Order: C-alpha cells, then sequence, then structure tokens
C-alpha cells in the first residue's frame, strides 16, 4: 500500500535538509505529495527562506508534488497534528537530540515524535 | 538515488509481521534487495522467515534473504545492518510509547537510536 503523503520537518538545520533530502526521495517513488513543515514561534522572512531551500532539496531529489507549511507552535506538536489533519502516511524527521542523555531523559523532537505518532515514522540518520 | 539494501526485523509476532508488509513494499518502490532478520538465542525459526518471506513477496519484494542472527535484537539488527550496508532499517513499534519500554528499552527506540542507517519505525501497534 503505497505511502500517498508525507510529511517531513525542517528547522533550516543542515541535518535537517537531509532529511527533506530523503523524504523527497521517499515521495518520489512512491509517487506522493510531499508536505514540509517548518515549526516556529513568532519578522518572520526567515521561515520562508527555509521553507524554499528544502523545496529546492526535495525537488533535487525527485519530489514533483511539494506543498510548504509554516507552522505556529513547537515542534512536536506542530508535526503530529499536522499528520492527523493531512492523513500522512508518513512522517519523516532526522535523529538530532536522540542519543544525549538530556534529550532522552527531557525529551527531544524525533523521540516524542516517534512516541507520539499514530503513523510510520522515519527517523533519518542525519547526524 | 534510492534505498537499495532494506533490512527488517521480525519476532515472528502478527506485528512485526506488518512491519514486513511496508519493508517489502518499500523494497519494490525502491528497486532494493530485501533482508529479512531474526534474531535469537540458541527450528521455530526457519517457520517464521518462511511467513515473512510469503508476506514480502505479497507485498512486491522478489529479492529477498532470509537472515537468522544469534543475539539480542537490537545488537543483532545494528550489527547486521553494518556487516551488510544496509541503507534502511525497518522494525515496528511495540513498547515504543509506553513506560514499561522506556524502563525495560524498546527494540525501535533503540534500534533508532543505535543504528548507524535510517530507521523507519512502522506503525504495526
Ligand atoms: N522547528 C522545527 N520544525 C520542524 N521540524 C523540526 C523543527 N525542529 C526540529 N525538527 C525536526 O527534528 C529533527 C532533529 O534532527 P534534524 O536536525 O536532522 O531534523 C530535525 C527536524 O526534522
Ligand atoms: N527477535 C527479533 N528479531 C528481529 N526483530 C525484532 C525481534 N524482536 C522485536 N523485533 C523488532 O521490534 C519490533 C517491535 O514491534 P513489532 O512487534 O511490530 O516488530 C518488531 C520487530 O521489527
Ligand atoms: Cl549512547
Ligand atoms: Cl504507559
Amino acid at each position: 500500500s503505497a505511502y500517498q503523503t508525507v510529511v517531513v520537518g525542517t528547522d533550516g538545520s543542515d541535518s535537517s535538509l537531509r532529511a527533506v533530502d530523503r523524504a523527497g526521495q521517499i515521495a518520489a517513488a512512491s509517487n506522493a505529495k510531499l508536505i514540509i513543515a517548518t515549526a516556529y514561534f513568532p519578522g518572520n522572512a526567515p521561515i520562508y527562506a527555509i521553507l524554499r531551500e528544502a523545496n529546492d532539496r526535495a525537488k533535487a531529489a525527485g519530489a514533483t508534488d511539494i506543498e510548504e507549511r509554516p507552522v505556529v507552535g513547537a515542534p512536536v506538536d506542530a508535526l503530529v497534528e499536522l499528520a492527523d489533519e493531512v492523513k500522512a502516511d508518513l512522517l519523516v524527521v532526522g535523529n538530532v537530540g536522540l542519543s544525549t542523555i538530556a534529550g532522552r531523559l527531557l525529551g527531544s523532537v524525533p523521540a516524542n515524535v516517534a512516541r507520539r505518532s499514530k503513523t510510520d515514522v522515519l527517523i533519518v540518520h542525519t547526524s
């Protein structure tokens, strides 16, 4: 059953843009819609700079159906909620934060996304 | 450039066979080889792997290897992915969102953290 809708979270980090490269490849192969999301607490010119570069990276990896979503709020909430809202088949994040003791105990975006998601989660090895 | 070598872990559970189903489909769509791995301690095992092969085929995959590996699930999956130069490791989600899991460890969380490859955690339960 092919992925139809893939959501990828980027904060503009090089690590995260690697997560976008991969989501873009997976989307192009599944023939899926890719949704690039960037969560932020709000001026807001850099959020759209992040989304256009992510778009360019995803398009270079093959994706052709790409949507950009600037989302107001915290990263975990914004990605999980977005994924429920668009009925995403897959949610993609990088792995920054997964290995520190403080991230394991206090939280990180990939770990909390993995725990909270009701869909498949791809954790791209970006660091 | 796609994923070319996909590893999926199964213990024979129905939940882990849904992870095999998804890995099969990804392998098909990517044009990759699928490796089906079952970690154990010292054969139920070939029964398990034959079911998994059947499911993976049903899913579109054709280039399949069965690989039984000795040891604990996380160690065996992570070492195998290293040895076979896996581009993607696929596991199901049992234990991931439970406190028992934070306390005893879960396969998916430990794999996500310790693998050196992309990890797809399938929402199998
Ligand atoms: N502000 C954000 N918006 C969307 N996703 C984010 C944000 N911050 C962190 N993430 C995700 O968490 C990931 C942690 O590792 P990466 O930097 O490789 O990639 C990151 C993104 O996928
Ligand atoms: N002995 C094992 N061999 C390989 N993979 C395992 C083993 N035990 C658990 N797993 C993996 O961890 C996942 C936990 O959820 P599932 O049962 O959906 O799918 C399981 C497998 O992918
Ligand atoms: Cl560690
Ligand atoms: Cl719990």
